């Protein structure tokens, strides 16, 4: 989506971030672009079967300076620090795309999730940016099921009926399961669609409880800021985000 | 709890009734009251485990007159009916401890429990009761957990340690896995005790759904009580009841 | 077979031996007998399902003195002491079928056989005898394979098929899968019977291995022998057995 | 080895191959040679982990021409052909380090074997030359213990043992899982060394077997001739070989 893109970068821009980490490379949608407009950007992820994927662009585009200056090593976030030379702090280290919904909390405890972040942020240079997003789960939450669809992050043509699935555990949401059942344009008989699906498990993760869980994060020193889809965000807003973007102003 | 059987014995004896089918043995608790309180019981259960149990109290007592007659036999709501020939029907058919919980949605709707609720109901010959019951779960899925330790239909004698994990389909509460850990009096070294657990999953059957659901299965000729625990049950009341039982007067 | 039938009870009787222990009741079916020829016989089996099989036919015919005091109880070669007090001890212990073999070498070393074997040897009283056979695996070693059907027990009445996985670990048989694929004569359309299978795995055993593993189980003390089907066995003899049968006269 | 990169080169030289097809690329250690050595490579793999490893390498030298050449790439054997577009044929096509005793033969029938030396064949143009290898397993078998050390492809500096499990399927050697307990020079105590162990799965291919099945892929249409080591093998011939080594100069 133009928006996401546009916003991206004058942010990265906005701040005089160059450098940049991204600790959920995946398939190297967004590295891929940053690389594009100019950025060093550094990329990583802990499944092959995506990165391999992003590797593969990069060498078709390696007849290319911008992405033969363009990295993409495996990694966790929960040891970041000992897969990620940290150096002294890229300038900007990017999570966007709901990618940290995937950490599931295996302990019981959050601990999963502090350590994550932990590392995450601490590749974050002073005067530094975070821009870890996740969608909108608290309402997912009250609402009883995921609305799919509006993708203010992607144009999606492709269109799939969601079965949502959320498991309570002890009383708390211990995670929300996402049933895509895909309906690809052609694969019957006089041309109608064939019905492929597939299915994905995250966290549900409430702005409340990220918030102070990314802080925690940065020890303290930083300056946060959370905007609901790409505009900033005042609870009890008539508006209701789908997502949800917290960026984060490493200071100390 | 003494008080339960009480209760119980005499509805069937100030209602006549001898010729009792108990569509849960179990380990035989109930079934082995009866058969003492002197009526002719025939219990079934759907569990090789369980039956074994109720079997062997057979055997011992096998010299009493009594539990010689009483008979155990392996059968499935889901197909009481081939697995059972009431000949003209019984005149009391217990379903007491929770046990068709256990009846899982798996076709999603619940369409399941119709067959099983509708084959119980007709193992009652025509003015003739039925104990179905089940856990207060309109009060459990308040509090998002199993209270344990404590069933008013009997006293056992084992602490156990629950962990209440309930899930969500769609927004309607489906399943309710509930993770026990048996205390066991002589497991450990030096009189130390044991710790086994295991894990039953439960259908969040809410007073209202069932109600209706039961006297469906008799058509409608039937007369419907629901007490709290034992004592009459009212709407909206200051007592809290942990189990519903379901008493039926199948008239047609 | 009615003569293997014969020389069982011609052994035991001749021997003076009342009191029995089958420590592989299976259904039951070898046990079951004993009982009805006036023999005293407590019956253990490792299986449940199996062993209830058994528990059946004593109910059933729990209207005869005898099979009012046959006993069944489930039992592990392994925790045989623990599981089946043997008191003073008990005249006649057998273990026919093919039974034993299904004890596998989990641990590598004959270690879990040599407790198997000692815990069973030590239901025998002084003057005691022990009935355990295995199939002759030395001539299914040069075959690497088995023939049903050849049991010199009961009439067996059910079409089935065999597959035999032969392991070998370092050049040592270790194991023996033989994959049963029974057939359901009536489980079809136009009468036509259906197929499938159930799995089934043995530790194999020649003849030397075990005729000194099993003596060793009393140590010495003890007369043993082995009828190559039910008949007096000879090394380098003309007919090959096919069911290795060893006797023990525990004495000491 | 010094042997074994040797007599390759030259083979493939003698014959005048160029562009040589690796259809078991793994971590890409004979495609980077060739590669140096100055042949047109395109090699493949059926497994990302292993790929992936071929892939580095190609990227960090990636400015050196000739690794800009090479072409990994994922293909299975089992549909090689719609996999890699044959196009004119390659010259060579190896299939060295016993690779292929890893295709499993699940279908019962060595069907799932013949098709995939088939596509392999397919892939080499006329005149071609076929360079598949696999492990001396005739003795293997005949000795049910398979030897460490010797692994003429490359001097193994490694100390592990090694347990060979030979499975067998109604007579048929099914498969040969060698579990190889390599000892870690260091992870012992004061200095120690550490164990762990790894086991491997392989099809138990006969020379006499293999020979067959390869010229079939083929259609009597070549010229087959197998190595002992790297030398002339003749049946009889006093010395035991450890890996056949298939060469098929595809005349058709
Ligand atoms: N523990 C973790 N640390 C780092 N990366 C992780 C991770 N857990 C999951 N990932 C990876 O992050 C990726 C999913 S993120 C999905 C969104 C995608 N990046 C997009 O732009 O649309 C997967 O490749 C997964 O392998
Ligand atoms: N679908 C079904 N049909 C018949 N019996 C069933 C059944 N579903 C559950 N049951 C039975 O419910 C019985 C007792 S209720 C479960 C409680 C358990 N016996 C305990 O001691 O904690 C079990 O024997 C189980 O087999
Ligand atoms: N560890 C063990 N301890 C006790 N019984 C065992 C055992 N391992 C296997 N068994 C039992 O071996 C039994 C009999 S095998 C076949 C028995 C058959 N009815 C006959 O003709 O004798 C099975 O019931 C199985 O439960
Ligand atoms: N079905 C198949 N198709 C393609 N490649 C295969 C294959 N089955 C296994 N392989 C691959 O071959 C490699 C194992 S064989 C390489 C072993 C070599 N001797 C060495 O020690 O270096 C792995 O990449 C495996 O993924």
């Amino acid at each position: 989506t133009a928006e996401y893109k546009a916003w991206l970068l004058g942010l990265l821009r906005q701040h005089g971030c160059h450098r940049v980490l991204d600790v959920a490379c995946g398939t190297g949608v967004d590295s891929i672009m940053l690389v594009e407009e100019g950025f060093s950007v550094t990329s990583v992820d802990a499944s092959d079967k995506m990165l391999k994927y992003a590797l593969k662009e990069r060498w078709n585009r390696r007849k290319e300076p911008a992405f033969d200056k363009w990295v993409i090593e495996e990694a966790n976030w929960l040891t970041l620090d000992k897969d990620v030379p940290a150096g002294d702090g890229f300038d900007a280290v990017i999570c966007l795309g709901n990618s940290f919904a995937h950490l599931p909390d295996s302990k019981g405890d959050q601990s999963e999730h502090r350590l994550a972040l932990k590392n995450i942020a601490s590749m974050v240079r002073p005067g530094g940016l975070l821009v870890i997003d996740h969608k909108n789960y608290d309402y997912i939450l009250s609402t009883g099921c995921a609305p799919p669809g509006k993708n203010i992050y992607y144009k999606s043509d492709l269109t799939k009926d969601i079965t949502t699935s959320v498991l309570t555990v002890n009383n708390k949401a211990h995670m929300v399961t996402l049933d895509y059942t895909v309906q690809v344009p052609g694969a019957g008989r006089d041309g109608a669609p064939g019905f492929s699906k597939f299915r994905l498990s995250y966290y549900p993760h409430c702005l409340a409880s990220f918030t102070e869980l990314v802080q925690e994060a940065f020890g303290g020193r930083c300056q946060h800021s959370v905007l609901g889809d790409f505009k900033p965000y005042r609870p009890g807003q008539a508006y209701v985000p789908c997502y949800f973007i917290h960026v984060l102003k490493k200071t100390g």
